[PDB]
DNA sequence: ATCTCACACT
DNA sequence: AGTGTGAG
């Protein structure tokens, strides 16, 4: 049987990333409690990035700021830049744009977010394994790797319990056998040292990296120990591994169908999914599900990391809740030129660099009294990097969701404004 | 109401 | 083509 040992994947993953991107930026800020924001005269605005000085107060992500200065009084605040009256996050996308780069000398990479991305390091790891001869992997060579699991058997500090575990891990190693899994892992964290080492010197910044035979692992593993640290999740630390984790922390879980396993099946962590046949699995969850989570429920999975550093989509929105809703027609025709006029610059920018065009533009709406992140998609024809092209186009395909009578009138109000740049081809 | 992106289902 | 889910 196939032990899901195939592939050597990596998962790298900045630190409070919009919070970095605002320290390098303003020193000032460094190494205290402080959080990026935006919208700042409501609640302070909400805070969407929150630096480990911060987290230490209890401070998150989604708080009102001024709820996080009653739990924080010295927090720092950054706000995010405004654009045409919506939040302009080019700093970030920018400062991605510098790691993804870097992360692209070493091997294959996946863009996953803006701030993380899979790499596929087996090819490496097989050329790695040759270039060193026969010869030992110092400990040096894997300063702020933790090996999951170790150490085990007969310090109290954190850095202490590192070493060990590493120790006992390294002096464990089968540095014979060039095809051994353990030792191909251990290689590809070598490697992630160096990449994680390089995406520091160059940018500033501070990661952490998860290192697995697959995407769902790497980034499990990811977390385990950030921040700026990594993580080596062998095979054979899984079962121990899984045996307490909640099941809605696994990657495709944390949603609908991770509650529906946990009520059908009546368990609370992963590793009680192996008890379970994979017919009977599938037949609670379907075909697909079934059998994924009857492979990852033993540590594997088989999603491969696809080659892709770009966007498939470029997307602006704006959302309008409450007393602010859109009522006009002409209110409605304003926000929509808003939003196609930063996408003209994003496309214009992304054309010139990257020799591609979106052809397709997405048009989404939601009305108040609604329920869901959307409530109507339509899509039309882009043939031009016009912002009012775009927009006043946009606005045709939607002016008859207008169910008002009147003229200048627009209601159900506009909860949600969505222009969403697409189907990308060659140029 | 703290703006994004990917993908499966139909 | 359009909807729903999951995620950062
Ligand atoms: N819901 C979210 C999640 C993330 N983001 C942005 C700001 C985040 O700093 C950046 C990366 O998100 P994230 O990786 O989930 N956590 P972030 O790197 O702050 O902190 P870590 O927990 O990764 O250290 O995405 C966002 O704007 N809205
Ligand atoms: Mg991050
Ligand atoms: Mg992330």
């Amino acid at each position: 049987m196939a032990t899901g040992q195939d592939r050597v994947v990596a998962l790298v993953d900045m630190d409070c990333f919009f919070v970095q991107v605002e320290q390098r930026q303003n020193p000032h800020l460094r190494n205290k409690p402080c959080a990026v924001v935006q919208y700042k005269s409501w609640k302070g605005g909400g805070i969407i990035a929150v630096s480990y000085e911060a987290r230490a107060f209890g401070v998150t992500r989604s708080m009102w700021a001024d709820d996080a200065k009653k739990l924080c009084p010295d927090l720092l605040l950054a706000q995010v830049r405004e654009s045409r009256g919506k939040a302009n996050l080019t700093k970030y996308r920018e400062a991605s744009v510098e790691v993804m780069e870097i992360m692209s000398r070493f091997a294959v990479i996946e863009r996953a977010s803006i701030d993380e991305a899979y790499v596929d390091l087996t090819s490496a790891v097989q050329e790695r394994l040759q270039k060193l001869q026969g010869q030992p992997i110092s400990a040096d060579l894997l300063p702020s790797t933790y090996i999951e699991g170790l150490p085990q058997g007969p310090t109290v500090q954190k850095e202490g319990m590192r070493k060990q575990g590493l120790f006992q891990w390294l002096d464990s190693l089968q540095i014979d056998n060039l095809t051994s899994p353990d030792l191909q892992l251990t290689v590809g964290a070598v490697i992630v040292e160096e990449m994680r080492a390089a995406i520091e010197r160059e940018t500033g910044f501070q990661c952490s990296a998860g290192i697995s035979h697959n995407k769902v692992l790497a980034k499990l593993a990811c977390g385990l120990n950030k921040p700026n640290r990594q993580t080596l999740v062998s095979h054979g630390s899984v079962p121990q591994l899984f045996s307490q984790m909640p099941i809605r922390k696994i990657r495709s879980l944390g949603g609908k169908l991770g509650a529906s396993v946990i009520e059908i099946l009546g368990i609370e962590y992963m590793g009680e999914l192996t008890q379970f046949t994979e017919s009977q699995l599938q037949s609670h969850f379907g075909e697909k599900n079934g059998s994924w989570l009857y492979a990852m429920c033993r540590g594997i999975e088989h999603d491969p990391v696809k080659p892709r550093q770009l966007p498939k989509t470029i997307g602006c929105s704006k959302n309008f809740p409450g007393k602010t809703a859109l009522a006009t027609r002409e209110q409605v025709q304003w926000w929509l030129l808003q939003l196609a006029q930063e996408l003209e610059e994003r496309l214009t920018k992304d054309r010139n660099d990257n020799d591609r065009v979106a052809t397709q533009l997405v048009v989404s709406i939601r009305v108040q009294g609604d329920k869901r992140l959307s409530s109507l998609r339509r899509c039309c024809a882009l043939t031009r990097y016009d912002a009012h092209k775009m927009s006043h186009d946009a606005f045709t395909v939607i002016k008859n969701c207008n169910t008002s009578g009147i003229q200048t009138e627009w209601s159900p109000p506009l909860t949600m404004l969505f222009l969403c740049a697409t189907k990308f081809s060659a140029s």
